[PDB]
């Protein structure tokens, strides 16, 4: 359509003004005296927020000039919430800080690219600074802590991710979901559990837990359907004549083969238990295989060319117990060889290594955890659904930052480690002046995170940075007692990815910014 | 959209504004000099509704940032409206208060978040009050006292739903329809009844009645459509040689067959009534073995690979007697063994405290209600539908105040039990002086339902409330008589489960809404 | 009510303690507290209240059966 051009400082006012816009609303809820912001849903009740990501998405300035601004910061938001959960409002208030003083060194006559460089220089200098001050996380003691500071100073939340972590193991997979009641709860899972039921009721021996229980059984792995007993005949002879219980899998059962299993059952032959093949397509195919490797069995197929017809009992794998529900099936202990667990566990990881979807790269998580560890399910507890939404909030960002802490290590929090790298970094200088603002720019920007937690706090946040810097190592501020001391011992510990996203990502979109001569936009 | 954003106290006053006109609405209906609020409906006649959860739900705002207020503040009403039918009015009524205090406590400069912690704590130690002050009602004086007050002080409402409850049993359900006369009526059914008719009226062996009624019959349960008599023969020459009368339940029921049974009875060799199974899928199934342990037969099934060819009359269940309308089927009295039906209650009612969908947990509490115990439905008396509509309203809230009352007990009426709650609490303080005051801002708020009973009378509140609180235990003001006295022995009387309902959604809610700081809303 | 008001106590309370109260017992406004009010010294004439209910009463009678009003066009 009709295009209207604005160029130089009249381009750079609107687009600042958009940026400080988007970047006020996120700035509200920094720290822990943060306030929540408010965002309407057209249809449904309001949402209560305090993390900045949803904030920032929400927000879409009327103004075509400023919404071009706030668009652009908009993205260290999502982008800081996609590679490492939290930081979305640490990595804005940082973009807002780089782009008003970078904006002013423009004014100043600055080349915009040099600033660019010299920012970028700083960047990656405080990125390896920022390697050196992070000490590892790995006991409970810091995991409970980074999990309390991320879900805003909630004890309960951090505890239960650290005792979750301790159960589930690295390998095992820790969710968050709806909880039933007002008190939160954990349940964690290990052994090969997955989300498919018994076939008919008929087959409960348990009616008083609802359910079939079958100890010792064998278990049988098929390819496609059932179609008849005629196919089943001398598998059942040879299981029934053995004696012990029987699971099958399969991609689905026949009414005939239903029929006549419910029959042996119930009148006493043979005792079996049958349920359904979880997902769909290749996916299916490969837990499967799994699921054979856990039992120690024979995956029964087509493609190998073997008849349902010419199986034997030596081509069934085997399990201490199963238990099977009308929603959930769930195998105890199999007697396959570890060293053959641990091969197709290998095999399973390393394709993790190349998963450019992130979807399915955590559903290849599931099954390294199935096979080995456990998945746990953290129920979040609230009266009301509002109170619900923002309860899981908090304790998805509580996961999403230990999972860091184990992975990176920790730093002191409250934006000390910024402040602390950044006077590491004074004499880092550049090949031209204007290098060398850009890298003072920067230098700068690093002390906004901590003032911008101290003024939410109410208190002046330029007297808290001058005695935070005068301080040496972890002497920082606690926001929520408001007293000084050293970060570490006082818990407030956040992971050195976070911190480190937040800072490249901001500088990313902020040098950007700062070299634009021209806007472009649709007429209004 | 564009998003207009507003910050800081414009944002909390606008937010105020649109709580203050939802509160308003519902406030008029409190206690019993409470008047009643008329609700247009686009299509057919306006809805006088004295219910606060129907208010809420029909008010929508015009004012963007008013509405997003007045949204929030409908989940009260709402939550719980689901959790417990009445309250709904208390639980708006306090959240009003606690929003308005809190606010006052938010512009004092007190943390919102600090504020929050305290009321949770002051809801939390307040419940746990209630539960203490909670005195059992089992007694029929207390149930038909609890459904007076329900209904507005309609005392035959009260009587109607504590015989029905007598009668029914703890296992039966109480249930309300519009009824056919000015008189409201109570029609209790024990015994398996269900909503089919007689197949044919060539059966009615009752014509004065317009009906069928068979004395000691045998009872045939089968799976699938009757096709045939081909399939039928040698239960029919077993049960006409036996000598007795005989009901058929089947899914359906084939031409030839239907045809071939009237032929049988009409001209006198088999007395015979044939039935339609009830509802659809699993739970017909479920339901027609259920019948089978009442009758104490069996269910002659595909799935267990019983012929309908191979029964035999050991394979019958059997009743006292049997009756069927063109609607309607009823069984009186069956040959199934206790024990064996207590097994199958208990395994169903098992599967109540399974029940994810409320919806099918009423439906699972009817069956349980049906093989032991009782369903009545009251019909609701009313010269115009629009009567109809309130005095139906009125008849429900009291069926949800009775049952809460059996399940939690009760305390004293009108808010003399928050009144005494806030007294016990009084030294109960907080980590830091903002948790201390939000303490002091729920103590206050427990105050409100109180005041706003009397000020809707014409009382000043105020003088009222300090006559209360100066009194101890159940000394209380009745609102009708507008006389002092013990509350209990006055009889009014709500249950433990709608105060202490009403009192944790409204602390949620308000306790978000307090600790907003920014608003983002679609531009106007 | 009012003076209790604008003093910023609760005028329902206040006038209720007046209220229940005997003879002069009475809420002092500026010391905040309530005494008999011939010895606290608040004291004023008889036909300075007789004279403002019997003056307010006819506005009032005049206002309520008044039926027109003629006044100049704007
Ligand atoms: N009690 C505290 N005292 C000082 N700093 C804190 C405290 N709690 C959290 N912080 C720090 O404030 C920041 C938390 O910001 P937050 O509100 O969680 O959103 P985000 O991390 O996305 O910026 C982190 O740097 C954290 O270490
Ligand atoms: N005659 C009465 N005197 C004093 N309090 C009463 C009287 N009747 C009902 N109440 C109390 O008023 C409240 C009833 O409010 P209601 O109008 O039924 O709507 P809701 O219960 O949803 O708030 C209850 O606390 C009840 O105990
Ligand atoms: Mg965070
Ligand atoms: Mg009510």
């Amino acid at each position: 359509a009709a295009k209207d051009v604005k160029f130089g400082n009249d381009a750079r006012v609107k687009m600042l003004r958009g940026v400080n816009v988007l970047a006020d609303a996120v700035k509200v809820t920094l720290g822990p005296k943060g306030r929540n912001v408010v965002l309407d849903k057209s249809f449904g009740a309001p949402t209560i927020t305090k993390d900045g990501v949803s904030v920032a998405r929400e927000i879409e300035l009327e103004d075509k000039f400023e919404n071009m601004g706030a668009q652009m910061v908009k993205e260290v938001a999502s982008k800081a919430n996609d590679a490492a959960g939290d930081g979305t409002t640490t990595a804005t208030v940082l973009a807002q800080a780089i782009i008003t003083e970078g904006l002013k060194a423009v004014a100043a006559g600055m080349n915009p690219m040099d600033l660019k460089r010299g920012i970028d220089k700083a960047v990656t200098a405080a990125v390896e600074e920022l390697k050196a001050l992070s000490v590892p996380c790995s006991d409970s003691k810091a995991i409970a802590q980074v999990g309390t500071i991320s879900a805003n100073s909630d004890e309960t939340v951090g505890k239960l991710i650290a005792e979750a972590m301790d159960k589930v193991g690295k390998e095992g997979v820790i969710t968050v979901e709806d909880g039933t009641g007002l008190q939160d709860e954990l349940d964690v899972v290990e052994g090969m559990q997955f989300d498919r039921g018994y076939l008919s009721p008929y087959f409960i021996n348990k009616p008083e837990t609802g359910a079939v229980e079958l100890e010792s059984p064998f278990i049988l792995l098929a390819d496609k359907k059932i179609s008849n007993i005629r196919e089943m005949l001398p598998v059942l002879e040879a299981v029934a004549k053995a004696g012990k219980p029987l699971l099958i899998i399969a991609e689905d059962v026949e009414g005939e083969a239903l029929a006549t299993l419910v029959v042996n059952t119930m009148r006493g032959i043979v005792k079996v238990a049958a349920v359904k093949a979880p997902g769909f397509g290749d996916r299916r195919k490969a837990m499967l295989q799994d699921i054979a490797t856990l039992t120690g069995g024979t995956v029964i197929s087509e493609e190998i060319g073997m008849e349902l017809e010419k199986a034997t009992l030596e081509d069934l794998g085997q399990a201490k117990r199963v238990v099977i529900n009308k929603d959930t099936t769930t195998i105890i202990d199999g007697v396959g060889e570890e060293a053959a667990i641990q091969g197709r566990v290998a095999q399973i990881r390393q394709q993790i290594e190349e998963a450019t979807s992130d979807y399915d790269r955590e559903k290849l998580q599931e099954r390294v955890a199935k096979l080995a560890g456990g998945v746990a399910v953290i129920k979040v507890g609230a009266a009301t659904e509002v109170e619900m939404k923002e309860k899981k909030a908090r304790v998805e960002d509580a996961l999403h930052a230990t999972r860091a802490a184990v992975e990176e290590g920790v730093v002191a929090g409250g934006g000390v480690a910024l402040i602390r790298v950044a006077s590491k970094l004074a004499d880092l200088r550049g090949q031209n002046e204007d290098q060398n603002v850009g890298i003072k720019v920067a230098l700068r920007a690093m002390e906004a995170p901590l003032r911008q937690i101290v003024l939410n706090c109410g208190e002046e946040p330029s007297v808290v940075a001058n005695t935070v810097k005068g301080g040496d190592g972890n002497y920082g501020y606690n926001a929520a007692t408001e007293e000084y001391g050293n970060m570490i011992d006082m818990g407030i510990l956040d992971p050195t990815k976070v911190t480190r996203s937040a800072l490249q990502y901001a500088a990313s979109v902020a040098g950007l910014m700062i070299t634009t001569e021209c806007m472009v936009t649709d007429l209004p």
